[PDB]
């Protein structure tokens, strides 16, 4: 209970930056396209910096996706261990160490 408790206190970590970086580039280029707005602009070059900017929300996005599946799959593989268990990635085994 205490391993779920302060595993979900280490997801609290996990989601709350995890959701601060969308936020914080998201204000960031969704001002700098309010920015764009402002004198006689393209709108096709603000769809480029429209197109950069799911770039940068898919991607960070997806940083924030493989800790979400590694750092539960730790939680996973801790839920589900047991002796004999033959261990390869050796990361993850240093995640197990610390």
């Amino acid at each position: 209970s205490t391993l779920e408790a302060e595993m979900a206190v280490e997801r609290k970590a996990v989601e709350d930056q995890r959701d601060g970086e969308l936020e914080a580039r998201a204000q960031k280029l969704e001002a700098d396209l309010a920015e764009l707005e402002a004198e006689g602009a393209k709108a096709d070059a603000r769809r480029k910096v429209r197109d950069g900017g799911e770039r940068e929300m898919r991607q960070i996005r997806d940083r924030a996706q493989r800790e979400l599946d590694r750092l539960e799959d730790i939680w996973s593989t801790f839920t589900k261990l047991a002796p004999k268990q033959l261990i390869v990635d050796e990361n993850l085994y240093r995640e197990l160490v610390d």
